[PDB]
């Protein structure tokens, strides 16, 4: 409650959901919010349990936005046979949150190339000896062959598993606190013409 | 831009001992958050899942940590609160950007008793009551001004107001966690636990 937290498409109702997207994502790094991108990303097993981690969006894109994880990691697995994502960004400073529903679909390899030689080479290292979320059964093996990476120049290859996927969206939700605890939720739904919005009851 | 930006130290030697009951470590890194100043460490990033099982979420805050797991308290007509009562099974994850820290909490959420969720109106600041009573959480807001003027309007009385329907508690009783600390040399330091038929079985994650 401790930055200025403007809040003007709540009376306004822009038609472009995404373009709203865009300009709290501007305003939150240019206010200098602290890591607006991490998005604690929400995906669901075979039988519909969910399970949620933080991820970084990396880009926005025209249909959503876009983050890099390994394939063979849990929520890897999960999309891969249940595409349907939702993502929360908080960000406790100007107390708004964004909500981030749709379906996340893997982008090409090369697509995954460029997203792999775009990261700070010293995380290439781990990123390729570790198997993502599988049982670590040496600790001390997965830093010594680590190490013997790190010692190399340049970039490494892409590792297979290394992989984006696009969450392109079905609704959005901006919300903000609003005054006397009537907090301000705007609701955007994807409709085959355009976008729905609505606003929500606190 | 893909970096993290915790710079405060943070202890995590259940990574190396692996305690038996994940509740002692969710209890130690909640009270260490509270002593360096962590700030708003209980904001719960919980999903929940929908009848075709796809997933939504929203923050809400811990209340309470119980023998079983986490509490918190919503509206039953939320969108969390229909997706809870017909697939008990959520997802939430704490993180602490100035530490690092992440924790994931898994399991299956109950509805409490109503005499449970009076209390926990009743410990809120009544304050809060007003705005809380008129708006049913999630359904479509046709008029802002007639919610913020009923609302007034139920301010006056200066005091507690009674439990509205649909104000209720769940308690997140937990089967799985994981605890994830940024470790060295980018070898980030996962600890998982899985409930057992007794006790927990516990693995360290690959990053
Ligand atoms: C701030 C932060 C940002 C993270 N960003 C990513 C990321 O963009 N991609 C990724 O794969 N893991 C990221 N991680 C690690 C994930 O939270 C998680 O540990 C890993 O992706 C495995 O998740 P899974 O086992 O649920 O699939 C990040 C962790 C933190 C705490
Ligand atoms: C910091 C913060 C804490 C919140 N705590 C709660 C809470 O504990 N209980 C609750 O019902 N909503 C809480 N909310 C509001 C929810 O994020 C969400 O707007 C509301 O519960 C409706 O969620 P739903 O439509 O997905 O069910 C909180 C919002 C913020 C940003």
């Amino acid at each position: 409650g401790t930055l200025d937290a403007p809040f003007p498409e709540y009376q306004t109702l822009p038609a472009d959901p995404m373009s709203v997207l865009h300009n709290w994502l501007e305003r939150a790094r240019r206010v200098g919010i602290r890591e607006p991108r991490a998005l604690a990303l929400a995906t669901a097993d075979s039988q519909g349990r969910p399970s949620t981690r933080i991820v970084v969006i990396s880009e926005i894109s025209d249909a959503g936005v876009v983050f890099s994880t390994h394939a063979g990691s849990q929520k890897g697995r999960e999309l891969l046979h249940n595409p349907w994502a939702s993502g929360v960004l908080y960000w406790r400073e100007t107390s708004q949150q964004i909500i981030l529903n749709g379906q996340a679909v893997r982008l090409p390899n090369a697509k995954a190339d460029d997203a792999w030689l775009k990261r700070p080479y010293a995380t290439h290292p781990m990123s390729s000896v570790s198997r993502q979320s599988e049982e670590l059964q040496d600790v001390q093996a997965m830093r010594n062959a680590a190490r013997q990476l790190a010692e190399l120049q340049g970039p490494l290859p892409r590792p297979e598993g290394y992989c984006v996927f696009e969450l392109r969206l079905e609704s959005l939700e901006f919300w903000g606190n609003g005054q006397e605890r009537l907090h301000e939720r705007l609701r955007y739904d994807r409709s085959d013409t355009g976008w729905n919005v609505r606003r929500l009851q606190p």
